This record gives structure tokens, sequence and C-alpha cells, in this order.
């Protein structure tokens, strides 16, 4: 069978030589080394492929790409059905409330190494049943159901290695592009939590290199996010690396790490030494501020001006009480003619699914079916901006699976929709 | 070591003897054949047991127990804070978004078989770590975090062993009460589909039978549910059972199954023949009808008087079609008076998540910003009737963790809340 | 917008369906279109499901026959290509056993979660891969493939159509080459060599092979089909509403509601027979392992079906020796062979190899402690001979290969696990 | 409900001041500290307090406790019906063949966190069968099924607080004891494997402190083993602690060199003692020597230490020791106090060995290969062993049982009509 054989190194080299995809890419391994690790047989990953190329061509052709943390399938695909282009998926949700301990936790790189892998695999099959149902529905009213999804890498879970696998099972799921951070995995934090202790700018560029290998042995150009933590960070693990050394007070805890200066200035140089390994670069910060946002923009753009730049809207800053209606209105749209074009709210999805729950069952500790029936009322009126869900079974697939069940025997007695209460009533 | 011991056969009898727990519950096996089952070392089930008693204590002493269906742990969190005294979980919200297969199904069983159990535990760490959260900030607003799990073990996922399996993994997990229906598992339907195919009278008594075995065995007072598809079912597999030949018309299917004459009066009939093993009875309906609750209830209640019931406020009626606002304020309220004990809005979970999350994306792909900020605003309104999840880091247990963090090392340098934008 | 994955037209599968010798003797009772409305806007690519499934169908056709044992963990499947198996089988038996998703030990009677199966194919094709890349980095080409086909069970589909639908998905997208699936009822599944087996009707057995094929087309792979029948020693069944069944019912209704029907060679010919249009391999359960049953049975279905190939399950449900001499042991799978039992299998052969030689250390360290494990080690050295790896334990499960990633990253990494190895030091 | 309450911080206090379970026990946190951490219930780990009370009785009662690598269920059962005492659960066999991940790693802390509690809870669900069949078949040559797992807690998979979880995860799933080593968790590497990077004394304290904390909230007394890898790493990330001072002798990566070998180890025994119920070194060579001049440091400052010692397979055993040494190596370390021996990698080498070897013959002779092992089986009936008839090994009996008890007149029960029932009676 020639089913999966690799390229050659000579077609790698030639596809890093040519393609444009790769005009601003450093790799400091080889077309050789990759093949090296590839054995004899090369797994195609669709969809970590066609999202990956669908993100890259989105972040060129739209003004910016925007999206909303998903943390269940069917999250996901309300984003795509209410038109959004991407899927943001945060770890801090999934150590919240999606992860394989079955605990909640808060985001301190507490949960097993493969949740978010898992939940990628998730919302890539919760779209792919929306995209199923929408073709039997003759339904074209969403263009691209398999939106790309962008991952939380977190600090890796370890070395090297521990990144390089992680990676590696972002893209076995389908994703199309991940986000690394110059944290000690050991001690990471949430952005806008305190005790972050940063890694050396060198230990950070063998993360992006790691992350980048793992998408060159699995065949995919999945897009690769340096994050640094460095405007808050007041800890650094070692003083090694000369980039690091002026911001290093010379101070050491008792855990031996050393006092770092914090602020814009480590992260601007953080930023340009990552750029050659980066396809977005994101800086945490302390308040949602478009001339702090512009300072970093600009500082970058001056040695890299094609470097494209990805923005936390997060749900940790109190909006109304830092900024005025005209400012939130405009806020994204500002940061998309700076370059930030890729924003996100990190944590939509918990603040979302926590707030409705609460909502709903306080209404109905009180009034009982009067508040369901509330909710049901809103679900109708939604029907007109293009919600689907009110009609429960067929939006999880009963007229897809009764398809598949005609196709089998077309004279089947045990169909769903035919009888049903959805069929009677709505 | 006795740790773990199991009761004597004589100790299991005494109890099923003198409980007023056991007081209305036929066993068709004896003591003698549960301690045989129990090998040498019973695991305890805190959270089974205790849920399992509060829930029986909760059926007695409330005017009614109501519930919605839960699909997260954080989902259990909010109905708890929001003063419900029970928790409901859907096999029908597991099929389309929260089961171990990863994808979205219709509600036919087809999700692995241990997908119930594992939001079960889930439900039980979520409401764990709002308990332990609430202690360290002295929080009393909530008496009782660990609110009793009702648990969907649909048809059982196929005979009377993968019945025991599942119960006995809910038990594990810490379920406190277990739902079985009489339809068959290799085309079970939501209540609310169509093409459903009723098993035996007897077979679903098999079942109820296992779901106590499994409950007896794990040594917990599990409540056991039986729910009936009589209503609307129009086929059954076989006609062997002389309870069920009244309504057989004779003809038989391609596949089969036999034509059954479908209704209340077979919902009736089944409810009685599995009062003797249920805890609760469920029959599903076609609309959400007092008249018709009334008529079922007072035919069970007429030969088994003390039996309590169980009714699906299901979402997968228009209310508003069939009802005025004044019936829709009174109608749990009616149904407790009836007998129905434990009332639950089986769906509410699926559409609250999706219908928020339509909301939320629809304004933000529209006016960024803007949306969010609405919902924001939203959350810090809602603090004054105790939404404690705008400050989302203490909320998932930031504070509790830095709590294990200083009690390891009082002088940790890596302490999350301190410095955080939360306390800022 | 990006064409990655853009499904065939109708007419493409159908040209496929009329042309490829692959499907020359295979009924498609749905059309070419019902599977492209079933397919949405994009088709993953399943690498292993498809180079497994077309190494298999060619190893069918080109090998005497295709043998192999039961695989419970991915180092068993390693082992087994290492000592020169050309094919590995997955037994629902063994997972039931001591590898499926509940964590228990279970008797094989569907109890298990129905995705336990595909994770152990995921798991078998992730430690094949695994043997792949470090026998790539060490410059080992004494076994040509690697990713040997894994034949796996569907045992009876876990429920009903969809069910079986989902499982065969799942089983793709792990990369199964080929699955097998009986005619018995899911909710009272036994294995093989179990009593209290209870049938399903020919025609729900053909719905079952009907939605294996359908999931597999859809899944865009030319996947192996394999068709189980429990015939031989059933004697109860659900209904017997099926006419190719009536002539085995005897009228008789258990209390449950299922007939009894008459056992034996004859309604499992009858039902091979039935399921053949609809299945790559035929198998039929049996009692004891009989050449002369085995003709039988091969010789009645090919009078029909000439081409139709066969698989023999060589069970350890049977006691070889109380039924054969070693003379015919020895020649038992060629005889086979030549009666066109072209796939044949040991089910049990991981959990028997597993549970023997961990009792037979275990029993030996009880009694005599470090003396016990030398024996072992001794027999590893001994072992690499006829190419035994595993005694290199570190490079075995890997370290080479993680040692390159790690200075393919960082060639100055100080932190590579080979260099200063006692596996270096003193192997 | 009064179930799971919780103890006063009093009732905790008494048992820490009088139970000589904490004879030796430092504790830097407070009982006040503990109910603090337990919210309003506590949920029972019955595996979890037998398999410790076990384990520590155990200890003190035998010569010594030994155990060999179990990464499958079955073969944990196989190991207690040949005469065992206590399951040895290895992360290198986690790592090669039996993690959430599905893949083949080397032991450098690749796999998901939770794949050693995931086959803890297998290893007793495993357990719990066997002692179920027993039960139903009259079988009492197996005084205690239920024998106690010591699982390899790695490095902890990060901070303290990656420990906590892991070891709360180890008690849910039922173990009796786990042990925890002083490496960079991010540069994990098996005992003998090279890069290994040490971590300061202080921090490897803060892992043995947050392992016995999580054992306290979870009110299981956890056997805890402290695991040192000073004898062979060349490397620390830090110089910060003066116990670490004097062996220090820096890399690109900003590590510290240091003078590897048995003092660093001593030091380091000493030093993580009274948070340690066992203290392991792991060694270059299997050395009778070595072992000794280690016990009696040990020993000459706290004399009731108990000890553990990894018979490793990565020694080549008979390159280093002749017959009779190997023969007394176990008896000769139990007298030094190494109470706790066990060969990490017994499974995996027990496994593949066996497939290989099998699977060879296969393809030689198809049938007369398969049939040579299955009268091995035959013949070991005599010792014991029961796996022959796979049926009932695996609870078709056990099953049937709960089948009946449902229904006596099941038409469906398994055993009656199985070719076992027909052909190995
Ligand atoms: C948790 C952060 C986001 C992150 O660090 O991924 C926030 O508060 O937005
Ligand atoms: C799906 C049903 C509930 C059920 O059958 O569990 C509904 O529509 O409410
Ligand atoms: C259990 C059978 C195999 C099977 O039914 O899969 C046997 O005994 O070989
Ligand atoms: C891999 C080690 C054991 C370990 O470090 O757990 C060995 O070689 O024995
Ligand atoms: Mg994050
Ligand atoms: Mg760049
Ligand atoms: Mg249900
Ligand atoms: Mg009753
Ligand atoms: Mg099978
Ligand atoms: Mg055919
Ligand atoms: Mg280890
Ligand atoms: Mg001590």
């Amino acid at each position: 069978s020639v089913v999966g054989t690799p390229k050659s190194a000579e077609q790698i080299q030639q596809e890093w030589d040519t393609n444009p995809r790769w005009k601003d890419v450093t790799r400091t391994y080889s077309a050789e080394d990759v093949v090296a690790l590839q054995g004899s047989v090369v797994e195609e990953h669709t969809l970590a492929r066609r999202g990956a190329e669908v993100l890259w061509e989105q972040l060129h052709d739209l003004e910016w790409v925007n999206a909303l943390g998903a943390l269940t399938g069917n999250m996901a695909v309300q984003q795509v059905r209410a038109g959004l282009k991407a899927i943001y998926l945060s770890g801090w949700q999934v150590a919240g409330d999606a992860n394989l301990s079955g605990h909640t936790y808060p985001d301190q790189s507490l949960y097993p190494a493969n949740s978010v892998p898992q939940v990628v695999r998730r919302i890539n099959n919760a779209l792919q049943r929306a995209d199923q149902i929408a073709k039997i529905e003759g339904d074209t009213s969403v263009e691209n159901w398999l939106a790309p999804i962008v991952a939380d890498g977190e600090a890796g879970f370890g070395g090297a290695l521990n990144v390089y696998e992680l990676q590696k099972a972002l893209i076995a799921a389908g994703v199309a592009g991940s986000h690394w951070e110059d944290q000690l995995a050991s001690e990471k934090k949430c952005g806008h939590l305190g005790g972050k202790v940063l890694i050396p700018t060198q230990q950070h560029i063998r993360t992006l290199t790691s992350a980048r290998l793992a998408a060159d042995v699995a065949d995919v150009p999945t897009v690769v996010i340096a994050r640094t933590d460095a405007e808050a960070a007041t800890l650094i693990t070692s003083d090694v690396d000369e980039r690091d050394q002026p911001f290093i007070t010379g101070e050491r805890t008792r855990e031996g790490f050393y006092r770092t200066k914090n602020g814009i200035e480590p992260c601007i140089a953080r930023a340009k030494a990552y750029a050659p390994f980066a396809d977005l670069i994101w800086m945490e910060t302390g308040t949602p501020d478009l001339e702090a946002a512009r300072q970093f923009s600009e500082a970058v753009k001056a040695e890299y001006p094609d470097q494209m730049l990805a923005y936390n809207c997060s749900p940790s800053f109190n909006w109304k009480k830092h900024l005025d209606d005209a400012t939130i209105a405009k806020f994204q749209k500002e940061l998309a003619a700076m370059g930030f074009k890729f924003q996100f709210i990190t944590l939509a999805g918990f603040h979302a699914l926590n707030y409705s729950m609460f909502d709903l069952a306080y209404g109905y500790a009180q009034n009982q079916m009067s508040a369901y029936v509330e909710l049901q009322e809103r679900e109708f009126a939604a029907e007109e901006r293009g919600y689907t869900a009110t009609k429960h079974q067929r939006e999880v697939g009963a007229g897809y699976f009764d398809r598949i069940a005609t196709t089998v025997d077309p004279n089947s007695s045990t169909t769903a929709l035919t009888g049903s209460t959805e069929e009677g009533q709505f």
C-alpha cells in the first residue's frame, strides 16, 4: 500500500522555501529532521489541515477574526449558527467545568494534559453533526460549519516533549491553532491571577519550536500563537538568558526563583524574541486599554511589520468600571486597525452557562413552570434571528439518524421524528 | 482488617423487616442471595448513601421535590445556589452534549453505557467544590450543597445484567435515585419521540428487581423509579405476558414486533404491576394535562394509596400552545396535591445553554464587546439574588487551592488570588 | 474556501462500486446518492483504516492464509508483528475480561461500554506506529509492515442498526482494517462457546451487515466486513417472523417469549448463504475443532458462492489434545486454508499468555524471589536470537525516539535520556 | 443526614497524638488546617483505608513485603493467586502500555496525570471480582484478595497542588501507598535513565507534606514513600537549599552541576525521614554492600525507619551477581530494614516475552505452539492456577448467580451448555 507514504525531505524543503504561509517562519531544525520522525506512514489530519488553512486565510481576508470561549459542543454550534467564524477553546473553562479529572479546578494546569484535545474533538464532532443536519435539511444559511478552533496549550504541562505531545493530540483532534505561554508549568496561572513565574526567553523559543515541530511531523500548517505573561509576572525561574537579565533585580525567593521587573518593556522584548517562531503574539495585560495595546503593537511592528497580534478581551476585566459605552463599542474595531487580527473572550462560555442556569433555577425555585415558559418563549422569539434549538430533537440529529435508519431499512417501524411531540406541537 | 466487613444475612433481613424505608418494597430474592454476591469487602458509597437518605426524607417532608436537567457540574452548582434541593441528570442531555463518545446524538441509547455515571461523579465533584469553598468563605446561605442526584438509567443498555452494572456505576458515582423504563434498549426513544417499542410487563419487573439488587449488594437505599412509555408506544416485543395480551391487536411488523393499543389504560395497568418494585412511578404523556395526571394518580392510588409519583414537565411540550398563564403558574402545585412528589424539567440545561450562547454570540457577531458587557452587567445585577459566579476565580476554587498551597507552605511566593484582577 | 476533505460525487462512488474488483461480490441495498446525503460538507480521511483494509484484502488473496492472535494491549500487538504475524485480532472477550472502559472484569456478555473496542484499536495502532518510528531511526528493516491490519470484534452491535453504525464508525476512526458482526440478540450476547445464546432473525442480521457497510461507505474506506453465525449451538431465537428461520422453529416458547430453534450446521449453512452477498468473510462458531465439520460448511457455502472467503476461530475454549492428536493439531490451519478459511485466529491467546506468564513468574518469586525473575530475564536474552528486542526496555518504548525529538528541538539539551542510562551501560 | 460528617480537629489531633501509626510522623500543618479543607462531608474510601491498614501491618509483621509491577487487572489477580501480599503499580509500565493518551511512552512523565489512578481502580476492581468469584466457589485458598497497592506518584506532574490532586485521585481509586521522587517534573526520568535533574531538598519535603495533607483531608492513613534520585543525577534546579550546597560544583538551561553518589542520598534520606513511612534510593547496580551503607546511615539517626528497594529489570542481573547472591538478595536486604521490595518492570517483561514466545511459535508451527501453552496451563493447576477455565476466571459464574437471583428460571445463563462445562471439568 502507498496510503500515507511520507513526502521526501526535498518536497518538504521546497514547500518551506516557496509557500507564502512560511514567509516569516524560522525553523532551527531541518526538513531531514522532520522526515526522520515520521516513520513509514503519515496519518492525514483532515480537520486540522482544513481548519489551519481556513484560519490563516480568514486572518488575512477579514478585518479581524473574533471568537468566544466554548466548553461544550452545543456552545460551538450556537457560536457558528450566530455567525462567528472561529471557536476559542479556553483552558480556564476546561479547568472549571470540562476536564478529564471530573473536578472543578482553578486555572493552574491541574487537569490531565489530554483534556483540551478531547474538547477539540468534541467541538469538531458537534460542528460535523450540525453540518450533516444542515445538508439533509437543505439549510445553506451557514457557509462553513467547520469553523477553525484555536485551543489553549497553557505552558505545555512540562518540558519540550510534553509540549510536543499536547500539540500532536490537538492536531489529531482537528485543532486549527494553539497558544503557548512563557510560564513555568508547575506554577502556571490564569493571565489575571497572581503568583506567575516566567521561564527564560530561550525556554519559550524551545516551546514554540516544539509546537511547530509537532505540526511539521503531523504535516499540517497549524497556527502557532506565542503568549507572554511578563506584564504582571514578578518571578522568573533563572537569570541564565542575557535577554532577561535587564529586568532581574538580583533578589531570589526561598524557592530559588528570581525577582524580575514586570510591565510592557519585558513583554515587547519577549514578543520580538518570539516573533520568528510565532504566527500571532499575545501579551496578557492588567486592563482593557487601547493606548497600551497601541504601544505594544507599534513596538513589535517596528521590527516585524507583518507580525499579526492576538488580544484577550477578558471577562476578568470589569468593563464598564474602566470604559464608557462608546469605547466599548469601538474596542475590537480599534484593536483590529493596530494588527490584533485574533480577538477572543476567554471565559464567555463559563459566564453564559453559569448566569443562564442561575437565572432559570432562581425563577423556577420561586414560580416553577412560569420561569421555564419565559425561556421557551424567548427561544421561539429568537427563531427570527436564526435560532433552531427550540426544536431540540432535530437539533441533536434525530432527523439525521432517521435518515441512516431508512437508508439501512426504508420500511423501519421504529424511526423517531414521525409521531414525535416535536412534529405535533412545534 | 475489619474495614468494609459485610453484614450477615440476619442483619440485612432485620433491616428489611423493621426499617420503614422498606415498608412498601417487594424483593423476590433473599438476604442470603445479597450476601452471596458481596465478596469479603463492601465499599462504602458515602454520597450514594447520603443522597438517597436526603432524597427519601425530602420526598416525605416537602410539598414536592422539583429539579432541572443538569449536564455540567457548574449547572448543578447554580441550581443549588438558586435554592433547588435536587439535581435531575437527563440521558437526553448526555446524548446531545455530554457523553463519552464525544458525539452529538438523539435520544436512542447510542452513547456508551458509563456516560451518565461519569456525569453523576462530575456533578458530585462540582457540588463538593462549592461546599469546600463555602466552608473557607464562611458562607452558610446554602444548607446542603450535596443535593441528591436523580439520574437516567434509560432501558438499562441491554439485559438485566446491563441494568445491574449501570445501577452499580451510578451508585459508585454517588447517585441518590435512578429511573428505568419499559422500552426495548435496542429501539430506545425519548418519551416524546415516535417509534417506541415496549418490553413485556414481567421483563420490566426483572429490570426493577435488578436495579434494587445492585443497590442492595452496594448496601445503599437508592430511590428506584419505574417509568412506563405505554401512553404513546404502539409496539411490544412479545405477547408472552398475560397482563399485556388485552392491548395486543394480533398484527406483527416485519421486525416481529406486536402492535399494541396505546394510552392511559396500559399505563395504569403497568404502574400497578410495577408499584411493589418502584419507590416512584412515572408515565410519559403526550401533553401537559392536569386532568390526565389526576386520572393516572387516582387509578394507581386506588390500589396503592401511599405510592409516590413522578412527573416530567417536558420542554418537548409547547407550553403556551396547550395552557394559559394561570394554569402554567399552578401546574406543579396541583400535581403535588395528586401525589407527584418528584417533578423535573428534563431538557432545561440544553435550552438554557443553547439559548444563552446563541443570544450572546449573535450580539457579539453584530456589536462585539457591547454584547458581552450586557451579560456582565446582568451578572453584577444578579449578585443581589445570591449569584456569585461574576467572581469566576473564587467560583472554581482559586481561594480553596490557595488555602491548600499555604497549608503545605505558608511562605509560598506563587499563590493565585493575591495580585489577581479579581482582588483588584 | 478550502477544498480539503471535499466529498466525492454520487457518480464517482457509483463508478467505483461498478468497476473496482474489491466490490465484485458485494450487494448494497442503498444507493450512492444515499451515502453522499449522509456525508455533510467534509469527509475526514481515515489513513490507517484505509491502509489496513487495503493491506488486509490484498493479504487474504495473496497469502495461503492470514493468521492472528488476540491482542488486548499495544505491546502485545508489537510482539505479534516482531514475531512475524501479518494481522492483529482484537477480541471483545479479552476487552470484557481485562481491557474495557468500565475498569471492571466481565464475562463475554456485551456488559462493557460500546466505545471500548475502538479505544483498543486506536491503542494498538499507536503502539505499532511507535514500533515503526523506532525501527526507522534504528535503521531496522527486519519488519516490512509494522502497521499490520487489525480485525476487531463488533459483537452484536450493542443494540440496533444505529448502534452497529456508530460502532463501525468508531472502529474506522481508530484505524480498524476489518470488523465482525454476529447474529445474536445484543441484550443476551454470549461468547460463541458459552450457553444461553439467542439468535435474531436472518433479515435482522442482514440489516446489521448493511449498517456496517453503510458506515464504511460514509467514512469512504473499504473496511473488511465479517459475518458470524452462532446458529451451531444457539437453541433460542427472538422471533419466528423470518420464513428462512421457520424450518428450525420447534413451536415452543420460553417465559421470556424466546422461540426454541433446532441448532447445528444446517441453520449455519442457511444463514451463511443468506449473509454471503453482505459479507467479505463468513465465520460459523462450532463446538469442537473438527476438520470434517469445517469441510462440510465450506463445501456447502462455496457450492452457491465459489469465491466466498471464510474465517475460523481456533478457540482456547476447546480442550485441543482432548479432541485431536499432535499430527492433526500440526496440520490444522494448513488444512483449513485449503478449504477457503483465509482468516484464522486464536481469540483468547493474549488472555492465556498474560495470565499464565504472570502466574508462573509470581509463583516462582513467592518461593525464590530474584532467582525466578532472573530465569525470565535469561529467557529474554536467549530470545534475542529469534528477533526479540524488549530486553532493552527503554528503546522498546521509544526512549531513543523521544531523545531524537528532544535533540531536533534543542541539539544541545543537557537532559536527554539514553546517554548515561543503565541500558547504554549494561545491555 | 449525619452520613460522612467530618471529625473535629480535637479528634484528629487525639489520633495523631496517640495512634502508634503516627509515632515517627512530622506534620508542619495543624489538625485545624485539615478540617478547614474537608467541607461538610468526607467520603469514605474503604479500599484506600483497608489497603493502607493491611500494608502497614504487613510491613511490621512479615520478614518483608515483596511485589511485582502489574499493569493490568488480570496481572494483579495472578500475583495474588500465586501468593503475593502486595501489588506494585509502575509509572514506567503505565507510560509504556497502560496510560490514558493511548500512546507508548518512555518514562518521562509524558502521560496524563490521572493514568496511574485509573490503573489503581482497575486493579482493585479485578481483585474484587476474584474475591466475589472465590466466595461463590467456596475457594478459601487466598486469605486476602484485596492485596494493598503501592503506586507511582512520579514527581507529582508539577507543583505541590499537582502532587495533592494525584494523591487524592490515588486514594479515591483505593491505593494503599504512593511514592514521590525528588526530580524536576518537566525533566522527569526513569531512575535508570540519564539526564536526571534534582529539585532542592526543601521542595521534596513540600511534595511529601502535600502527599500527607491529601491523605489527611481524605481521612486515610496512606503509606507515603520518599524516593531520592541523587545517586546518579548530576544536575539540580537551584543551589538555594544549604543542605544541597555541599554537592554543588551551570548549564545553558540554568541547571547547577552537582556531585552524585551515596553521600547526597544519605543526606536527603535523613532530611525526608520525618515525612516518609519508607525511603527508597535509586542505585546504579544491585549491590548488597551499598544497600548496607545506606540502611546503616539512615537507621543510625532513625532506628525504626523502614526502607524500600527497587530490584530493577534495568539491571543485567547475572552480569553483576552470581546465582548464590541472587538467591539470598531479598532475604539479605530484609535483614537491613528494606521491608518493601519490588521488581518495577516485571509485568512489561512477562507480557512482552510471553506474547513474543507464543507469536513466534505460532508463526512457525500454528496450533502446535498454542497447544504447548494450553498444556502448561493444565499442568499449573497443581500449583493453584485457575485461568485455564477462562469463563469462570472472568466471572461467568458470578454473573450467572446475579442472573438467577433476578430470575431463577432465566433461559439465557452462560455456564450451562458452555464448552468450559463440557471439555474442562
Ligand atoms: C484566565 C485568563 C485567560 C487565560 O489565561 O487563558 C483570563 O482571565 O481571561
Ligand atoms: C426526552 C424526554 C425525556 C426522557 O425521555 O428522558 C423529553 O422529551 O422530556
Ligand atoms: C469467546 C469465543 C470468541 C468470541 O465469541 O468472540 C471463544 O470462546 O473463542
Ligand atoms: C524505570 C525505573 C523505575 C522507576 O523509575 O520507576 C527502573 O528502571 O526500575
Ligand atoms: Mg489559559
Ligand atoms: Mg512571526
Ligand atoms: Mg431519558
Ligand atoms: Mg411502590
Ligand atoms: Mg467476541
Ligand atoms: Mg460475500
Ligand atoms: Mg516511575
Ligand atoms: Mg519516617
